[PDB]
């Protein structure tokens, strides 16, 4: 049972992989826009 980004639930308790879900939330504060930022 896959999450989206940096998220794995999968033993009666998640296990939120707070690396790539970090990075994500970055990326998307910084999708795009035409920019570098």
């Amino acid at each position: 049972k896959y999450y989206g980004n940096g998220v794995h639930c999968t033993k009666s308790g998640c296990s939120v992989n707070w690396g790539e879900a970090f990075s994500a939330g970055v990326h998307r504060l910084a999708n795009g826009g035409n920019g570098f930022w």
